[PDB]
């Protein structure tokens, strides 16, 4: 008693929108450092009938029978998990039940601290993530700062982790869980020094891996798995899985941390798995231990080395003046122009990319940067060579927005009228979508 | 950079469990009452590129740009949300992001009451959800009885709400927040008395339609949005959508509710939204509101009618004596069985039920029944008709079930010791296979 009908004839009306969404990602240079595209096979994964089966509990302590495939699959994505960030089933357990990134560090956080506990993390503003505590004068704007009392330490000038202002901060206020491991932060981080801030206050090292999950995986960034009592990721971003996440958790460094972190995510935040997206994490982690995706890996980083040193030839200041990793931040006060400006000004071109705070930036308000990434375009095709004509790209971009700027007034609103119909932008958009729709697409 | 080969090649060994998976389905009379079979446009939808997409914030408030045909899904799914469920978008908005049911209602939650906020609901041991407020003497099991402070209300001995136990709570608890709408309730709501006990202690009305989604939205049952400030609904239930849920709030009767609730899924809980879950909602949302879907949703509760007529016919006891709606719940005592039993028996014949306590259960140690719901078998083409098979398959478990308690023993351990290679569940299971394999299937 049901419609079998295809979503080209059943809604013609979404078919159409999600089409020309299909396009615009065809058509884009997509810098976006926490977006990529996922093969076909996980999305089969992802449609599988999968997701009508409740399976809420564990493998082989479920609250309902039926549950034999599905207890394969969890038991399955999690070896696979274990193994491709290279660690031992006995001295480490993996969570894959976490709808996405930020639930997990939630669930991950309370599992050690409990409601009312202490809690470290970088500012949202220095490149921390909304999860590791975020709040604002005005309001407590994570459930993060909420649930848990959280302080914010921060980068210095030259964006660097500061640690001897986390150490100092640590000692005064005496929290359960330091979070490393960020969302903008071009440069790899010193777990071993932040372990040791940890022990000397007794707290938990807690590292989100979600940006750098790959690097961490394939052995070519430092290696949190040495000294985290916790280590979170995302599948989503370089990982290049569905939208997921994973918890890990030391067992042989912490006993009873396993009940912990299990009960945390179900039952005190979750209800049912969503089994579909625990298949297709499977079917990514298969392949994130292959040869073939640390060559991918190792591509994504050429092609950030090449785009940074690119721009610093074009005299375009980068924050830290490079990167270890797949992502830059760029510095834009040289050419007096918003990271929000250039926004707008590379959504009219076809570029994704996304302001973000530098650190001269006293607060979120006027973020004088933006970020970009390359890990999908890397998964689109293109080599260091391909490098050139992004930062090629940005810098006409900077430079229309200077253009513009000087045109139409400092003002966001009176910028932007600017936009439409502008005869550079037109120009340059069709190169965009030349270059763009002629990349391979999964 | 990227392998597209499909799931069958690139990993065989997940394909053949998730094939095994789908075979089981087929094979199943499935009665849990909180499953469904989605159709292959609900599916097409979760496999779509459109998660690839970052789209923190709403439409028009993105952080990100290139998010217009997001933003035109997103618009879409609220509207068809907002039509589906019979109200106008100048009196109420929805949130279409949460995850799943226990997110949304915690999202929900938090944005009435804040962090140590007062909250009532129905006991899990009666028929309330986790996210209710559920806690043991052990342990503060659901983080809605850790970071609220909750009390938690009893059906009486007839399984009904008990309204005056209710009231008597209300008044000497004082909660910001009464929570109704259940997860094994056989019966429809009285919301009218729900909100005159709200409007007497000052406390917001919060509904819960997760299991009886679809009777609301078709006007069958009692509808929440004339008495509630909230109403929370899965949308993989008997709505059949894919798994993920809905926050509906009444701006109307609270101004400003808009933003707390809007504020508390993002970025207080989640960070980006699913966009491929927020895209199958919107194609399920669309078929709801046809009148094809309500004769769908009238099946569901006549064939609900006629199994609890047909297992009233064979000598068996249901909590309530009936159901108003798509569940039953059957009391097990007579015949000295337990809910545990007889889920492991039906388990051996391809049956899924679960357990589920009954009124004169005092713990959730030794459940004294089952659940059991029509959607599913609904959405597979059986009719009234066919209801007395089923009734007669779940009896003769029943009578099996007993005979290997009588030869094994009372111990579970024992119990199960009978199960394997038994003569009569074995003939039994072929037949319910050679029936349910038959079966429509999407
Ligand atoms: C969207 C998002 N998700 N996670 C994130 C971010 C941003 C970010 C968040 C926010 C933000 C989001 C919700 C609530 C408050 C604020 C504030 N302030 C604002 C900005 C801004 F700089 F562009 F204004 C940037 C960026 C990657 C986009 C961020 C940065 N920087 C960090 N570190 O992490
Ligand atoms: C799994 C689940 N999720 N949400 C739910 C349930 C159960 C339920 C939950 C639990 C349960 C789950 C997690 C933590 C503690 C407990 C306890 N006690 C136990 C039982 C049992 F009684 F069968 F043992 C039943 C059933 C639909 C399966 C339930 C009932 N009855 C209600 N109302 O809601
Ligand atoms: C370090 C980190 N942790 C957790 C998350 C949460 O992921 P979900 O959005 O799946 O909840 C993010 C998202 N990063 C946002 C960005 O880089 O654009 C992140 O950067
Ligand atoms: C009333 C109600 N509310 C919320 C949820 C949570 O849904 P998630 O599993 O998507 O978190 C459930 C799940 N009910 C489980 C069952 O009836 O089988 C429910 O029954
Ligand atoms: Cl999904």
């Amino acid at each position: 008693m049901f419609n079998n009908e295809p979503l080209e004839q059943i809604d013609k009306e979404l078919h159409d929108i999600l089409a020309d969404e299909e396009k615009r990602q065809r058509e884009t240079i997509n810098l976006i450092a926490s977006e990529n595209l996922t093969n076909g096979a996980v999305r089969e994964c992802l449609g599988n009938r999968v997701s009508n089966k409740y399976s809420e509990g564990y493998p082989k302590k479920r609250y309902y029978g039926g549950n034999d495939f599905i207890d394969k699959i969890e038991e399955l994505c999690q070896k696979r998990a274990l193994e491709a960030f290279n660690v031992s089933d006995e001295e480490w357990g993996v969570n894959v039940q976490p709808l996405s990134g930020s639930a997990a560090n939630v669930q991950a956080l309370y599992a050690l601290v409990g409601v009312k506990g202490k809690i470290m993390g970088m500012h949202l503003c220095s490149g921390g993530h909304l999860t590791h505590g975020f709040f604002d004068e005005k309001k407590k704007v994570s459930i993060t700062s909420d649930m848990f009392e959280s302080k914010l330490y921060k980068c210095n000038s030259q964006g660097y982790v500061d640690l001897d202002a986390v150490r100092e901060m640590a000692l005064s206020f005496k929290p359960k869980v330091i979070i490393c491991g960020y969302t903008s932060y071009p440069r790899d981080i010193d777990y071993q020094q932040f372990r040791q801030i940890c022990d000397e206050v007794n707290a938990y090292l807690f590292a989100d891996i979600s940006h750098i999950s790959s690097f961490v995986a394939c052995n070519i960034l430092n290696n949190p798995f040495l000294h985290a009592d916790v280590v979170t990721t995302t599948t989503h971003k370089i990982l290049r899985g569905p939208r997921s996440a994973l918890i890990f958790f030391n067992k042989k460094r912490n006993p009873g941390i396993e009940q912990k972190i299990n009960s945390a995510v179900f039952p005190s935040f979750q209800g049912g798995p969503h089994n579909n997206k625990i298949a297709a994490v499977a079917c990514q982690l298969k392949e994130v231990h292959s040869p073939a995706f640390k060559e991918y890996t190792q591509q994504v980083l050429l092609n950030s080395k090449a785009l940074a040193k690119a721009l610093i030839s074009k005299q375009i200041d980068l924050v830290t003046n490079g990167t270890d990793n797949h992502l830059i931040v760029v510095d834009l006060r040289k050419f007096s122009i918003t990271g929000s400006k250039l926004q707008e000004t590379c959504n009219a071109i076809n570029v994704s990319l996304n302001k973000n705070t530098i650190p001269s930036d006293v607060d979120c308000v006027s973020p004088s940067g933006v970020r970009i990434g390359t890990p999908a375009m890397t998964t689109r095709g293109a080599k260091e060579k391909d490098m050139e004509f992004i930062a090629d790209v940005l810098a006409r971009a900077i430079k229309i927005t200077v253009d513009l700027q000087e045109q139409y007034g400092k003002k966001l609103v009176d910028f932007k009228k600017g936009l439409p119909g502008n005869a550079q932008l037109q120009q340059l958009k069709q190169e965009v979508v030349t270059w763009a729709g002629a990349l391979p697409f999964p």
